[PDB]
Parts: structure tokens; C-alpha cells; sequence
């Protein structure tokens, strides 16, 4: 079945868990607390020295993205044909590079930097209302009529920046709409609402 | 039917590029200079305001990846099976990660950090040394036993590693196999050597 190996707080298998969750699929949580990483042995044995790690059966797996891809490809989450995968790896990027830019304000510099990183959020969210307007007027899935494995991530990332910015998507009615609609998805819902996904802090450091 | 929109730099079109070429496949060039980018119309009709575009038929396309990943998908060069296209996306992310912290020197602290960088760079390397060793005794590709998008993106990340710090695949056997390898490919060889790709510079800022 599958697997996640992770520290204990959301982070990067946010968006997988929820799609796990919203699409009905049991896992296993194998979580690595600050002492296990820091004994050396764990990270010396991932690919790239980082967690999330991931099985899938014998598949072992390493980086969300890698993880998000090979759920949306195995479970039917990845559009209906090649233009709209074009178009759901297209808005993941874009999800992957405002969360690069997250990470690094909530570890390197969140006291000096966050307000100028709200200052400019508007305009890194922009593109998102914009695809969504494009796309049956935003009443869907950020493409298609079929929710991606981008949905979970985009979805993600705007639940956390209205944790560290409140109010930052009454600018967007369509993400805004997009957020309540897709929260409200039964499965989803009882998970998000779960002590699981409650009960962890998004980020390691303490900050959001 | 292909078009590729960027700045006259190799940089994250590169790979695209090797890909395009060594598979016989015809691409128009439109450059775009620091003027026209200056202006502000281009910039802000691309999607999140950056280049590459990419244009197949109707299907417009921005972010390099989304590139490689559209082309490797429709030319078959994304893996035999949903295994090896999830091995394929985990190096392309690898890759990505240190294409990052490459792009981060270059551009924002080449002088003072180009010391610690290099000393680091072995370790960044490893990780596709220890993927080749585990494929075939590192004889054939990246992942299975034919070319996917991720050889590409890799190609292009030893090369202009090769040119920041000369030497630096000494240290690893089988990544320097591979290079004169993959290489060696007649499309690809004429491709590197021809005045298209030697005569633009690596990065924007005349740093390499
Ligand atoms: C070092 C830590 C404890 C083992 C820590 O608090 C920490 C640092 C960076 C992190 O993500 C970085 C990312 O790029 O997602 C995460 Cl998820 C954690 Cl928990
Ligand atoms: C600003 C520039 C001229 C229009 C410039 O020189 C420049 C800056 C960053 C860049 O890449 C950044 C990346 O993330 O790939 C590139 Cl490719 C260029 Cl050409």
C-alpha cells in the first residue's frame, strides 16, 4: 500500500495526504522525529539527503512533486488527456515556486521579511484566479472538469497563506470560492477537520 | 509547430533544446531582448510573468519543466511504465533543486559564494552517481534503457557545472561516462557544436 516518512507537521505531504484522503486511499504514517533525523543514518539513506520518503509497495519514493505525479498518474489525477497534463504540471509549477518562496520566508528571515512577502502575495496569486477564470469560469478544477493532483497542491498553498496572511484571497473571488468548494468535499472535509491533520503545526520552526 | 520563447541565453531552455534537436524535431526561435522584456507587455501576458514560453500548435506553454515534461510525454521519453515515470520525475526534480541553488549563485552571490559552493558540489552530485550505479551499471540512461526528458535536463546540468567548476565529474565515473555518452549522440553532437548553441552565453549575466 503506501507509506509516508516525514517529520510531524504538514509541510510538503500536506497536499498528498489530502489527496489520499479525499480520494478514499489508506496509508501508513512513519513518523521521524528531530532526534532520528539529527542520529544521520535516515537522511543518509534518502536520494537527496530530505523527506518526504514514500512506498509504494516496493517503489520507494523521494520529493512531494515526484510523490504528487506518481498519485495523479496511478490514481487518474493527472487530466483527461496530454493538453490538460501540460496545463496541470504547468499550475503545480507554479504552486512549487510561490511555496519555495514560503518556505524560505518561514525559515530564513519570516521577522524581516514577511511584510514585504505580503505586500507582494497579490501578484503571485493572481495567476491562479486567472487560470481559474479560463476554466469554466472558475466553477470546477483549477483545469479541466476533473480534480489533478495540482488541485491538492494549489488548495494547500492557499489555506496556508491565509494562515499567514488572513483576508489575502478576499481580493480573488474565484480561488476564494475554489477553496470553500473544494474544503467542502466530504472526504476532504473529515480530514481536514481530523486531529491528524489538526494537530500538526504546517511548519517545523513554529511559524506561520 | 514548435515555438520557444526566451531571452538570448541558454539557461533553462537548454535542455529543452538538446531534447528538441536530438530528437529531429523542428522549433522556431523567438528571442526576446532586455529591451522588449523592459518594456513590461510581454512580461505581463506570460503567465507568471517569466520565459520560457512555449508554444505547440494552440497549446501555449511557460515554465521550463512543463516544457520538458509536455515534450517527454508526446515524443515518448517519459519511461516505459508508471515506475520508470515516477524514477523519471524524481531526477528532474533533483535536478531542478540544484539547478536552483545554481541559478542563485550565478545571479545573486557568485563572488563571495562560489567557494562554498564548489567545496559542496560533490555531495549534489552523488545522488545521480549512486541512481547510474543502481541502472544497468550506470551503461545505458538516467532511469530504464532509454532517453527520457530527465537525460537531458541532467546532460545540461553536468555540463555547465563542468564550466563553473572544471573537473568537478573526476570524482564520478559513471556521470562522466554518461556525459561523453550522451554526448556523442549525432544529433545532439552537431546540435552542441553548432554556432545556435556555442554562440549564446550560459546565464544572462555573463557569469559561468
Ligand atoms: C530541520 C528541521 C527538523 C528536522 C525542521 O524543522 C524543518 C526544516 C525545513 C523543512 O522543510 C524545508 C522544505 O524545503 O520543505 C521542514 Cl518540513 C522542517 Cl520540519
Ligand atoms: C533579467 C535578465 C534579463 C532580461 C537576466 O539577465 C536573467 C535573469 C535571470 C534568468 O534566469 C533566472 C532563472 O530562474 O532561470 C535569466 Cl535566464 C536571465 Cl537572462
Amino acid at each position: 500500500p503506501y507509506t509516508v516518512v516525514y517529520f510531524p507537521v504538514r509541510g510538503r505531504c500536506a497536499a498528498l495526504r489530502m489527496l489520499l484522503a479525499d480520494q478514499g486511499q489508506s496509508w501508513k504514517e512513519e513518523v521521524v522525529t528531530v532526534e532520528t533525523w539529527q542520529e544521520g543514518s535516515l537522511k543518509a539513506s534518502c536520494l537527496y539527503g530530505q523527506l518526504p520518503k514514500f512506498q509504494d509497495g516496493d517503489l520507494t519514493l523521494y520529493q512531494s512533486n515526484t510523490i504528487l505525479r506518481h498519485l495523479g498518474r496511478t490514481l487518474g489525477l493527472y487530466g483527461k488527456d496530454q493538453q490538460e497534463a501540460a496545463l496541470v504540471d504547468m499550475v503545480n509549477d507554479g504552486v512549487e515556486d510561490l511555496r519555495c518562496k514560503y518556505i524560505s520566508l518561514i525559515y530564513t528571515n519570516y521577522e524581516a521579511g514577511k511584510d514585504d512577502y505580503v505586500k507582494a502575495l497579490p501578484g503571485q496569486l493572481k495567476p491562479f484566479e486567472t487560470l481559474l477564470s479560463q476554466n469554466q469560469g472558475g466553477k470546477t478544477f483549477i483545469v479541466g472538469d476533473q480534480i489533478s493532483f495540482a488541485d491538492y497542491n494549489l488548495l494547500d498553498l492557499l489555506l496556508i497563506h491565509e494562515v499567514l496572511a488572513p483576508g489575502c484571497l478576499d481580493a480573488f473571488p474565484l480561488l476564494s470560492a475554489y477553496v470553500g468548494r473544494l474544503s467542502a468535499r466530504p472526504k476532504l472535509k473529515a480530514f481536514l477537520a481530523s486531529p491528524e491533520y489538526v494537530n500538526l503545526p504546517i511548519n517545523g520552526n513554529g511559524k506561520q
